[PDB]
């Protein structure tokens, strides 16, 4: 029912709050250095830290803007957040293998 950060257990996001962004909370995707991710789309996520102004460079998203999300507490790596956009205007697109999943 929560995600923690698998690397510290910051509290993250809720599968409660998985959105089915084009019809899947899941999307595989690749960046310009060639790694895949495995993203999941939610609604809302806490506990990150989101670093510097958000760019549209290569967004996987029609019409968003992507800020890189640290876990607030340890610093990893952990998505991005969108923003930008419509329907919603606002998301975070999360690493599902960068969080671990668990009880209340
Ligand atoms: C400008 O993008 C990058 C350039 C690099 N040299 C290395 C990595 C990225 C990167 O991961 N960009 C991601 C951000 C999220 C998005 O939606 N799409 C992407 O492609
Ligand atoms: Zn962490």
């Amino acid at each position: 029912s929560i995600f923690r950060c698998r690397q510290c257990g910051q509290t993250i996001s809720r599968r409660d709050w998985l959105l089915p962004m084009g019809g899947d909370h899941e999307h595989v995707v690749f960046n310009p250095a060639g790694m895949i991710f495995r993203v999941w789309c939610f609604s809302l996520a806490q506990g990150l830290r989101l670093i510097g102004a958000p760019s549209g460079e290569f967004s996987w998203f029609k019409g968003y803007d992507w800020t890189i999300a640290l876990c607030g507490q340890c610093g990893s790596h952990l998505g991005w957040h969108y923003e930008g956009g419509s329907q919603p205007q606002t998301f975070f697109g999360l690493i599902k293998d960068r969080l671990a999943e668990g009880p209340a």
